[PDB]
């Protein structure tokens, strides 16, 4: 082999050399001093017009036309349009090759044997926060197709100089309200506090449960943002109950169908769109561990566990362990049920290994966060907990952003 | 220059001011992360490593730049000036195992680091000699049942020959031996190990369960085969709470979890052969062991015994049965009187572990992939810690095979 990372799979013993990584064009946190790649959040002129350069010459090499008379053309069409206005614009097809490329080089996604199929809707268009709820709620009709779920993507308009952000407030499109108590304990969601207390300061008025859909807070550039709540009838959500456990359906849980990241900034060739929702399908686990298990989350274990009838007195009972995979089971069951689109965390990780093969054959190399695709149960039961990984950030992307407020 | 230490389930921040002391390079760059890899691929150099672990000492015993220390600080520049190399004192070694342990980022038990008996054996000449030593360790370390943290330090390497090496991954093994039917019985992951011993004229059992011989290399000598007595070697019957038919299985683990074949660098010296135990953690045997699929695979034998459904994967049968693997494991150990510990309490004082080398140290080198366990990763508190990563020394390497 040669100087490009050695990646072995322990399990089956197979090697691979990522070369795909000479690719990338921006730094990530790690230093050969020491490894960074736990931290969830790490941190004109010329600049741009490399990036675009960059951009073009993708989009020209994946139709097959890379040195030919129009993919040149198109360079020095975009350098003119740098040239006089300082920034410029994509055409219909360059946006569907870069947001579907964003999703392909999105390290923290299990979910990518799904890159090549994605509605992307264009909504440069858009020009009110009003026309945004009206964008969106297409979206969540589309995207939801009554439980037989469409991964989609909708772009508002890019970053513009001196000019405002189009932004969407809320980190989900579909979120849970939680509420602050007099005990200091929260109701609902505690992750969702802030923006629940932004949202009745700006009008809402809030109900008192542990399962209320949040409205959403949009703003189009240089205004404050209005308030938007979706009709109940579009957002699909499914009761939890447990295949053989009677009692689960009385704790009345429950999640929503549609996961809809909304606060992701989208790059491509040196263009951002601060405003440009996604959507998949959850995969069991993400419902089933986090949010209903997480310490700081729903925080159920305790609750089942006791309806379960362990011993939560000593950890040595793996009562906490017991419990959890009821809960993740009772989702997959419930999901299943309502016909629902979702995945198990088996299932998954075992694509994502196909589309390791796929991207290995393809551009010879494959990002990803390994802390990040292994599922937080049953972990090395899974095939990608034995699978070595390489994290690298490449372009297009999916870029955190913080909230506007 | 600084990074920012988050832990999310509780949103405390500390800054890691530790790794500034790390002198020697990972494997990750800005432009990739490689920190799931699990392996990487003259006096100056010697003299200032052995100055900076002196320092590292008597710093520790709070005499640092007494007399003591000056003398000592040049008994060392006299020996290496003459020698090429140096030697350390009891005291020394004991100070520099301890420091090896404590900065072991992939070690989840560091909690535990200051308490650890250390047997010198750098007198040692023979591959006989290494067997006895070997001996008393596991004695010592078994202790019926009630586990102690030890280690034991063969003689250094010299530039001059060959290296002391113990051929054995650990001190005790069960043996993989292949079939005509492309199929491994025993544990499949000591085949080559296995191959090794009957080929020096080790007698196989033919169990699933057999515990190797060990084989011994003294400097440039052919290795040498020794078997452990049986009653050093302490092994768990698995039965379980309230499954009766587990322990028809006949499933089995040992007691003592002692890794052989990792370097150990103090000061510039280097340890070939120093092996070291502590006890168990649960998941190790449960998880690992016994349910990976290129080790036992066990997982669809119990789990039919559980008369659950296979044939899909929804009905997660998968992670049910790895559960009652893991249940069976701890009660079993506690049953025998065994120390082991779960993986709930391991984390849970590894939080701790933090804790204080924030306070005495400014961090702590740590790899989050193998500090979380291989389940409930997230019903753990160190799921939701950021954690840095770096060398700093003395440390454990990991080695090549001697063949
Ligand atoms: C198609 C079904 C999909 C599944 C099953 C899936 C699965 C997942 C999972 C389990 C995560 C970990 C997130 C967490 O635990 O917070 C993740 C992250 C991510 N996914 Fe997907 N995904 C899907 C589709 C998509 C789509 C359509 C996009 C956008 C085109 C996308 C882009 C991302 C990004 C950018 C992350 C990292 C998120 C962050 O850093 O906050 N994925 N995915
Ligand atoms: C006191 C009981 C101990 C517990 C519960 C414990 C726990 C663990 C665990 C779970 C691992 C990862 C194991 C794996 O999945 O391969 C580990 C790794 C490690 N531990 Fe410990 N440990 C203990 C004692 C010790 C002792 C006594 C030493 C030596 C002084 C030590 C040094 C190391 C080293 C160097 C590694 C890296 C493993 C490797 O690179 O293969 N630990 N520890
Ligand atoms: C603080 C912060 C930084 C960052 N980069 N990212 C986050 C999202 C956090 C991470 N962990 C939970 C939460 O993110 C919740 C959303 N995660 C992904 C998903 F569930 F919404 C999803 C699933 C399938 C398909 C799809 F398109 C989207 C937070
Ligand atoms: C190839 C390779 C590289 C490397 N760095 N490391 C290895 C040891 C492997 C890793 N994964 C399992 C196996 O190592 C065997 C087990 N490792 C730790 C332990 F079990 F030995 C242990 C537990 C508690 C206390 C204690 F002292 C020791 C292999
Ligand atoms: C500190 C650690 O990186 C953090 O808890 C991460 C670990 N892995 C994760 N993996 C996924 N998919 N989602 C997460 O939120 C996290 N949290
Ligand atoms: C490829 C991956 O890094 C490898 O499977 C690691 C992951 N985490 C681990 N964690 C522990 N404690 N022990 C291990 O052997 C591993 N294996
Ligand atoms: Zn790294």
């Amino acid at each position: 082999g040669p100087k490009f990372p050695r990646v072995k799979n322990w399990e089956l013993g197979s090697i691979t050399y990522d070369t795909l990584c000479a690719q990338s064009q921006q730094d990530g946190p790690c230093t050969p001093r020491r490894c960074l790649g736990s931290l969830v959040l790490p941190r004109p002129a010329e600049q741009l017009l490399s990036q675009a350069r960059d951009f073009i010459n993708q989009y020209y090499s994946s139709i097959k036309r890379s040195g030919s008379q129009a993919h040149e053309e198109r360079l020095q069409e975009v350098e003119a349009e740098v040239a006089s206005t300082g920034t410029y614009h994509l055409r219909e097809s360059e946006l569907v090759f870069g947001a579907k490329q964003a999703w392909r080089n999105a390290p923290r996604c299990v979910g990518r044997i799904q890159w090549g199929k994605l509605q992307v809707f264009d909504a440069r268009d858009c020009s009110s926060a009003q026309e945004m709820f009206t964008y969106i709620c297409n979206h969540i009709k589309y995207a939801t197709n009554r439980g037989n779920l469409r991964s989609a993507i909708t772009v508002f308009p890019q970053r513009a100089p001196g000019r405002g952000d189009f932004r969407i407030w809320n980190s989900q499109l579909v979120r849970y309200a939680g509420y602050r108590q007099q005990d200091g304990s929260v109701r609902g969601d505690p992750a969702n506090v802030e923006i629940t207390e932004l949202c009745i300061q700006h009008g809402w008025t809030p109900g008192n449960g542990r399962f209320d859909v949040l409205p959403l807070l949009l703003q189009a550039p240089d205004e404050a943002p209005e308030l938007f709540v979706l009709p109940p009838e579009l957002v699909l959500e499914v009761p939890l109950e447990h295949p053989t456990l009677e009692w689960f359906a009385a704790l009345g849980l429950r999640w929503y169908a549609l996961p809809a990241v909304s606060n992701m900034l989208l790059e491509i060739g040196g263009l951002e769109f601060s405003a440009a929702p996604f959507s998949g399908w959850y995969m069991s686990t993400e419902i089933g561990t986090r949010n209903l298990c997480d310490p700081h989350r729903y925080n159920i274990l305790e609750d089942v566990a006791v309806c379960m009838d362990l011993d939560t007195r000593t950890t040595s009972s793996l009562w906490k362990d017991k419990a959890a995979v009821e809960i993740n089971l009772a989702v997959l069951h419930s999901f299943q049920l309502a016909k629902v689109t979702i995945v198990d965390h088996h299932a998954a990780t075992v694509s994502f290994m196909k589309h390791l093969d796929n991207e290995q054959k393809a551009r010879g190399g494959c990002p990803a966060d390994w802390a990040w695709i292994v599922p937080p149960i049953s972990g090395s039961l899974t095939p990608v907990f034995h699978q070595e990984m390489v994290n690298y950030i490449l372009s297009p992307a999916f870029r955190y952003q913080p909230d506007p407020w």
